[PDB]
């Protein structure tokens, strides 16, 4: 699979390893479910990039932790800010706006995916990125500055074009659940 090669060649090891670990604990093989693997890597990188554009410690990363730590972080945040405990593990906590964030990344229409997220959940803030430079966030509050957002959008467009370059993008486009 070029897709497996592409993942290894275009995302930093930490992300690949985390992605690999997450699939393999739940019986899923990244050599087979390769479009899923790419997607997880993609969502992780975004989650991390979002975090990195932050009070220097603006955001707390929840995604990418093991489940024990993820919950440990979340509870610890709830107990000392008073904020209601979410049902599902979100991606980030915003210490400035003092809310949880759910990051979405979609090959579909941003509004489409936004609804799916809003429906599945809490007073968690939602931010949706697409591979087209489009984004959607609750009450249109985009949390970050334009530069930080431009960098995420550029990284996603680039992943799309690299996939496209390797005739991998049509599979990947059509593979969102
Ligand atoms: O689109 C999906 O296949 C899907 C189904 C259930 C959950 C997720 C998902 C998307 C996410 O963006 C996410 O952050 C998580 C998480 O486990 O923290 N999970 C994605
Ligand atoms: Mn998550
Ligand atoms: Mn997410």
């Amino acid at each position: 699979m070029a897709m497996e090669d592409f993942v290894r060649q275009c995302f930093n090891p930490m992300i690949v390893e985390l992605a690999e670990k997450a699939m393999k604990e739940y019986g899923e093989d990244p050599k087979i479910e390769t479009n899923k693997f790419a997607a997880i890597c993609t969502h992780l990188e975004v989650c991390f990039m979002y975090s990195d554009f932050g009070l220097k410690h603006r955001f707390e990363i929840i995604e990418g932790r093991d489940r024990i730590m993820a919950w440990t972080v979340v509870n610890s945040i709830c107990n000392t800010t008073g904020v209601e405990k979410p049902k599902f593990l979100p991606d980030l906590y915003d210490y400035k706006e003092n809310r949880f964030i759910e990051i979405g990344v979609t090959r579909r229409e941003v509004h489409i995916y936004y609804l799916e997220k809003a429906n599945k959940i809490e007073k968690t803030h939602i931010h949706i990125f697409s591979f087209t430079g489009e984004e959607m966030a609750t009450k249109a509050d985009y949390t970050l500055d334009e530069e930080s957002r431009a960098r995420i959008k550029t990284r996603l467009f680039t992943i799309r074009q690299e996939m496209a370059s390797r005739s991998l993008w049509d599979s990947f486009r059509q593979s969102e659940r």
